[PDB]
């Protein structure tokens, strides 16, 4: 059976052809490649965006979509193997997977980490569970990797660069500030897709605490050598901006810090300067700017740059729509 | 652009079009009006009628409606400008507008007043910021007035007198008691759609201190002058009701006591003898009685007067449905 | 007006109808006898798998379920008759009914006892005062019975055995331990059907203290006299397994104890042993088992007999979906 688990796990062809699938359905967005079939999607964590654009897809393509919010509709799930159940959890996840399996013909997952362990967080349980379990096709809806974005962010780019071949651009993936640590999912993705499309890849962050999980570093590092791209790890900011094509912001907590948010506090108060501002994108050259949204103005980029004409953010937006409906077509 | 926003911002031309538009629904409700299209019902505050009306009518045009809930799947919109949001908000009303813009044809907006401070309250500023940015038709259902509810109820009104010329006959618009301080939207709906049809309308309230605001005061009074009913305000029950030929209650918080609702309490208390009983209809030209709904029993009106057969509040209660599917067919 | 609020109110030969509809269904999901139809599922305790399979099984036949939850969308609601609505109910039901009726053509109502008093809880009063405002057809959703669990476990039986006719065949409704007092609901709902079906029923739970509601022992008894089979109530775990050609299990609060749990804690932590295990389903007849779900592993039953070939608790969950597909189609 075939997942969307991530990018990294379908080959570089198949990836090409949902990309080009969902340029497709952007030109004719009704049809009946979903003609009575079915998604569950399931929400450990909320997202009026993620419901929005698949339940839509669903529909325009002659298909309905169930929306399912564990954490509300009802008691713990138990994802743990072996154990007496006589706790929280009132269901095993293998009889959620396999009771929806007789339901629906596909089923979407979100759940994010619970940022007090990242050795737990970064084993994807609740996801890797329906994908073991479940008897028909899973997609991710954001876990620690958000592979819906990506291509959503490749096809803006192909799009706003006039062609499908992106390699040689120069790609900065840039942390930037927000108030609290976030979910490193985004930057783990956007540094997958951006070094599988062969570009010149720069990880700008203000100290080696930011680094990424080596997992998705490793996949950067094979991709590259098999594209013909390039990584980098940077922690000075006009260096990397100089003549960027492209500059993707996203805020997330060090690593490092997992269960421990009290210390990394003030170290990232140090770096409110992150902030994607003008000044920045005058170094780069003419590049676009973009963001998975939601993003705070003023914090995260300033009004200027998101308001610029070279802002894509609702475009990327807006693709989510095509790329999953391409992800549905293809599954079943 | 054009939204639908209020009734008073459309022609009575365009108003009786879509009154029309309503009855012809009610006749044929399956249709392809909608056909692939779809809005986003985004709900601030719930209301289970509304989202049925709105998800049916949409379905039975052939489109389909993806219901938001703001408050609950997702942390807090910005709607302010130029600030720096590194407080409680995530997201910009700018982006969600445009992002939801990309996916849906329309967007239903329900956003009740916070009773802190009515000069911000009576701003509308949820609505209209959707309004300023949203790329698609914005529907009011229900923030400051209630437009939807107008209709459905002029309707119901028409239906019952056999006419759609309701000139001449006399409409009171009473307040009725409530343990709590509740919207003026409804109120001023009622005294806006009862004048703009030329009716003879009263507004009957306990003191001066429930006349509603200036604004909807200023809108009856226009309304009046271009329709040739006439505009009264009374706190004397028995001259008020007599002869009337329609009576519609509505509870509502005295504006001049928001963020200061507890002296208003006993105020109110004094006045719960403005429930609408048997006595104050028997006064009446057999008129009808409607309430917008929710209403409780004994309290805002009788067991007797609620099931009465002059009472149709369940027949606005449908007609919801009816006029919101020629709201959004026009819009589209 | 035709319901479905308990199988005991309808004839053999119209359940029969319902099953091979059901059965039906199966063969060919997709079809019209919901063309631009609708049902309301109204949820007062919220249900993923009900949302899903009665959302589906709508979409399926061409109609369109709309899914409502009072008690997280609204202000609680009156059911009670004569009294003065001035405390935290907004609505009556006979309001809710009457508008829902003009909105939707079929009513889902599922909601739990408060398990305070028995007296009261016994009652299904909102069930029923559903059924007596409705202008459509209400179904039960699970309240006090859980009828539509009911068919899909028959049909389940059924399929099986490889034949409708379950005469004869030894039927054992065991109690399992649980760490909490549930709903007797589904317990109630396979004594009645299993009755029904002629079946040679046992009543097997640790003590006197957990028999079942007087109400449904009678039914069950009138059951046995038309059907042929036979009840009896049972303390032994060995006897009652002995032979046994169907094992369905479920876990309830003893009866007596309601609105006082606290002295029923320390008697159902003696009786863990109750668990279906290995051992006990090898002193029956090679006979099935099957649990309504969600099931707590290695507490209600083990994981070996959960993962048994003889478990057929997936198929009957499947089965909610084409059970409630021939309800709602028959009475529409
Ligand atoms: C603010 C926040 O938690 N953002 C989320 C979702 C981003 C995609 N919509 C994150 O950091 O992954
Ligand atoms: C009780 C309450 O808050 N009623 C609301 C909604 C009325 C329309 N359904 C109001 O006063 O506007
Ligand atoms: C654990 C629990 O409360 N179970 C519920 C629902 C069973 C049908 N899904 C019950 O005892 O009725």
């Amino acid at each position: 059976l075939k997942h969307f688990l991530n990018t990294q796990d379908w080959s570089r062809a198949e990836l090409d052809a949902l990309l080009t699938q969902a340029a497709l359905f952007k030109r004719n967005k009704l049809g009946s490649e979903l003609k009575g079939k079915s998604i569950a999607l399931v929400f450990f964590n909320p997202s009026m965006r993620t419901r929005t654009s698949f339940e839509l897809g669903a529909f325009q393509l002659g298909g309905h979509a169930v929306v399912l919010q564990p954490g509300k509709d009802a008691w713990p799930i138990e994802f743990n193997l072996g154990t007496v159940m006589d706790g929280d959890t009132e269901e095993h996840i293998a009889e959620v997977a396999r009771v929806l399996g007789r339901y629906v013909d596909l089923i979407g997952v979100r759940a994010f980490p619970k940022f007090v362990d990242w050795s737990k967080d970064r084993e994807d349980q609740v996801l890797k569970s329906f994908a073991k379990y479940s008897p028909v096709p899973v997609i991710n809806m954001e876990t620690i990797t958000h592979p819906c974005q990506e291509l959503a962010h490749a096809l803006a780019l192909q799009e706003h660069f006039g062609t499908p071949d992106l390699r040689g651009k120069k790609y900065v993936l840039t942390w930037t500030y927000h108030p609290k640590p976030l979910n490193t999912a985004v930057a783990n993705s956007a540094l997958t897709i951006a070094t599988r499309m062969g570009m010149d890849v720069t990880l700008l962050c203000p100290t080696p605490d930011y680094i990424l999980d080596e997992r998705y570093m490793d996949w950067a590092a094979q991709n590259v050598a098999e594209s013909g791209g390039s990584l980098q790890v940077s922690h000075d900011i006009d260096s990397a901006y100089a003549g960027a094509d492209v500059v993707y912001a996203k805020s997330w907590g060090a690593l490092p810090f997992f269960g421990n948010w009290e210390p990394e506090k003030p170290i990232r108060d140090q770096y409110q300067h992150f902030i994607v501002d003008e000044r920045k994108m005058a170094l780069t050259n003419n590049g676009v700017f973009s963001h998975c949204l939601p993003l705070r103005r003023n914090v995260k980029a300033t009004d200027a740059v998101m308001d610029s004409p070279n802002c894509i953010a609702i475009d990327e937006a807006e693709n989510r729509l095509h790329v999953q409906k391409a992800i549905m077509a293809a599954l079943v």
